[PDB]
Formats: structure tokens, sequence, C-alpha cells
């Protein structure tokens, strides 16, 4: 039976860390639909910080990712129970409390980040490790 | 009938431009297997220039790309006719002469780059457009 997974995020400058997280969410059960929510520029800036890529750029890259079945772009900043019913979502997948209500309901699936793999760190790599 | 497509490249700091190129190669015919060749650190440096990501890092990202069916990593720097027979490749897909022999044989499929979308340009974006 197919299980609908929802993974929201900014997905700015998508890197191997994001990709492994999406893979993990896609693979939480044998048969899934992975829906990915991409947060708006305005709300990301307002609640998180400056985004490098636009909503359109962040959404267009996700389309090329193997694990992504459906995209909600933009997505709401805060998951609600109405949202879960509206899109028939069985589990919310996110790094790990604003998610307590999901955990209480049995609908939270923790996914893990990967340190050091970010695009930021790859410029930091060529810096210090060259041009001195 | 399934058509085997071979697309080689450095695939350093994979960006939307690479992804659209891979999509294009994957979609050259109705049914394909897209094999992607990832060039070695040594030969890339020797023939092209410094690479940011290692062979392993460049190969691991490609695994997450929807369009990629198989990966040869590392791949030879120069395609040969023996290589085509060894992997049963029907067409080489590459941006557009070292490919004249492929074109002469009917086995070359040009794919297009996309300007401005590169990770280099996205740091250039936040620079000049901020921290002044
Ligand atoms: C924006 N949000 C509150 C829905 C989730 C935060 O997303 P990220 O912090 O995993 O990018
Ligand atoms: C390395 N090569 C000669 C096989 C193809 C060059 O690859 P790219 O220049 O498309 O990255």
């Amino acid at each position: 039976k197919n299980v609908v997974i929802y993974a929201d995020g900014v997905y700015d400058m998508l890197h191997l860390g994001h990709m492994k997280q999406l893979e993990q969410a896609k693979k939480l059960f044998e048969n899934t639909t992975l829906i990915v929510g991409v947060t708006s520029d305005n709300e990301t800036k307002l609640f998180k910080g400056q985004v490098v890529q636009t909503l359109e750029e962040r959404t267009e890259t996700l389309k090329h990712i193997r694990w992504v079945d459906e995209i909600i772009s933009p997505c709401p900043w805060v998951v609600t129970p109405e949202f879960l019913e509206k899109y028939k979502i069985d589990y919310v997948a996110h790094d790990d409390d604003i998610y307590a209500w999901l955990k209480r309901a049995g609908k939270f699936k923790a996914t893990q980040r990967t340190e050091g793999v970010s695009t930021t760190d790859l410029i930091v790599r060529i810096l210090k490790n060259y041009e001195d």
C-alpha cells in the first residue's frame, strides 16, 4: 500500500546532504509518494534568513532529483493538520518542538542531515586550500 | 527498442545546467539507458583544469539524479570505438573536432549547456549583490 511522505524545506543550493535526506524520506516505506514542499522566498527570509536561489531556481533543481515524486511550491511555512488532510499525507519527514504534535500523532519521521557537504563548504574548500 | 546513450563529463559542482543536459540525453529517444561517465581527478586536472570535488564526490551526487541510469566512474578521458563496443553504446551525447569520428558514424547527439546557472555564478550573485 502506497504511503504519502511530505518533506518540506528551503532546499537552497541543493547539495549531497539534501539529496541523502530526500532519499531517506523516499525510502521510509516500501511504496511511497514523496511530496516535497519548497518554502517561499519571503517567509524563508522572514523566519530563517537570506536565501541565495529564488523559489523558482530551488524548485527547478528538485525536479531533477530521483527521489522526488511531487512538489508543492511554494509550500506553507508551518504544517497544519488541515494540510495533512488536504494532500492526504501520512507522514512528515524532517530533520529533528514544533513537530511534537506530529510525533504525538505517529506521523513524524526523522531524517538526518549530512555535515560538511554543503556548497558553502566547497567554496571554503578551494579557499584556505588555495589562493592561500 | 532500448537505446544506450553515453554522456561523459567532469560533473564538478553539479548544477541545473548539468541536470538539463542529462535530461536532454536521457530523452533523446523514447526508451533509453543513460550511462554517465565521470572523468578522473588526475586527467581532468591534466587536460582541463583544477576540479573542486573529488571523483567520489562528483560520482555520489550523480547517483541522485533522476535521468542517470548507470555510471562509469572513472571513465576514460577519450572515447574510443572499442569503448562503444565494450559498453554497447549507441550514441555519445555531449556539448558540441574530437567528435567528428562519432558524427561521421551517426553516433553523436549534441546536447546544450545552460549559461549563468553555475555554482560559481551563485557565489558571484551573493557577491556584488551583497556584502557590496
Ligand atoms: C520551513 N519549514 C518551517 C516548513 C521547515 C524548515 O525547513 P529546513 O530548515 O529543513 O530548510
Ligand atoms: C573529459 N571528456 C574529454 C571525456 C569530455 C569533457 O567533459 P565536459 O568538458 O563536458 O565536463
